[PDB]
């Protein structure tokens, strides 16, 4: 997890998604190291990305079981629980609404909010 598979299916909507906002790599990396500011060409990053995916709609809220279904077996639990505390989504608009909610997994339970 993530398994190599992901990143290939996921590489036209990583490099739009990037475009789109002004995102670099280095900014990922350090969401990835658990760092995360709320600036919006990394915030708008993760959600473009998860709306990519059909794991948000059109106002951020999550689609938890697409979400739980995505993952490995042996995060799944930890998820579910993660996701019971910091769901559902709040914040000022769709790009907070993400950045929050990445805090919030990442203040619980770190492996989980990954982000490619
Ligand atoms: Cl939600």
């Amino acid at each position: 997890w993530v398994p190599p598979e992901v990143f290939d299916l996921v590489a036209e909507d990583k490099a739009r998604c990037m475009s789109e906002h002004g995102t670099t790599q280095a900014q990922i990396d350090d969401v990835d190291k658990g760092n995360l500011v709320n600036e919006p060409s990394i915030t708008c990053y993760m959600y473009c990305l998860l709306e990519a995916f059909s794991l948000v709609d059109d106002e951020a809220n999550v689609d938890e079981d697409i979400m739980l279904g995505l993952l490995p077996d042996q995060l799944q639990e930890r998820a579910q629980s993660v996701m019971g505390k910091c769901l559902p989504t709040s914040g000022s608009d769709n790009c907070n609404k993400i950045y929050n909610l990445a805090k919030c997994v990442q203040e619980s339970a770190p492996d989980v909010w990954f982000v490619i």
